[PDB]
């Protein structure tokens, strides 16, 4: 599997410009990798910033911009603000799966809603169905991705579902673990995990997508603990 590499840490000062980069171990990053940039703030708060290389997510401050610089993708912050101190992840599409970079911790010197329960404790060998209740957009016209993050580990794409017909795609790691469904009348996406083990303990995120536009809005995550 490809490895996506980002600077581990970078420092900027308020009002300066800083550029983060995102490299592919397979070769040059291209627009066919549909690179997306997401921002993590404390307490698992994810915000989509840029999708498909250079499109800014509506509502995101205009000082964020995405581009390709030679071999790699780049996120530039033009006039860093104090609140931009955060972890920035890129993710790349490799024909049939998403791979997240390891994230850059940026130090700054000095309507759409996806709703998830905060936490749930479950027993091993059981199954659990996690919910992602949406609002502020026409739910059938967008896919829903699911992503997890084990403690101290990186982000892993689980899969996605298209509510128009229920078509799914799963990562290799989750292809026999997760079942995605939707309930259109309640505009809710579901992820069921079966045969739970302690290694399933993680925060599970839902994130919106569709062809050409992925990970622009995120749920707050459900911290699932398997005893
Ligand atoms: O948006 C694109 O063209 C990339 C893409 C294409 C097909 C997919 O199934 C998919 N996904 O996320 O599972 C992503």
């Amino acid at each position: 599997q490809a490895v996506v590499t980002q600077e581990s840490a970078l420092t900027t000062s308020p009002g300066e410009t800083v550029t983060l980069t995102c490299r592919s171990s397979t070769g040059a990053v291209t627009t066919s990798n549909y690179v997306n940039w997401v921002q993590e703030k404390p307490d698992h708060l994810f915000t989509g910033l840029v999708y498909s290389t250079n499109s800014r997510v509506p509502g995101v401050p205009a000082r964020f911009s995405g581009s390709l610089i030679g071999d790699k993708a780049a996120l530039t912050i033009t006039g860093a603000q104090a609140e931009d101190e955060a972890i920035y992840f890129c993710t790349l599409w490799y024909s049939n799966h998403w791979v997240f970079g390891g994230g850059t911790k940026l130090t700054v010197l000095g309507q759409v809603q996806l709703q998830q329960p905060g936490a749930e404790l479950v027993k091993p060998g059981a199954s659990v169905k996690l919910s992602c209740k949406t609002s502020g957009y026409t739910f059938p016209y967008y896919w829903m991705h699911w992503v997890n993050q084990r403690p101290g580990r990186g982000l892993e794409w689980i899969g996605r579902i298209d509510p128009n017909g229920g078509g799914t795609r799963y990562s290799e790691k989750f292809k026999s673990k997760a079942t995605l469904t939707v309930d259109k009348p309640s505009n809710t996406a579901y992820m069921q995990l079966s045969s739970l083990t302690s290694e399933d303990s993680a925060v599970y995120y839902c994130a919106r997508g569709k062809l050409g536009q992925h990970f622009d809005y995120w749920g707050q995550g459900t911290a699932l603990t398997v005893s």
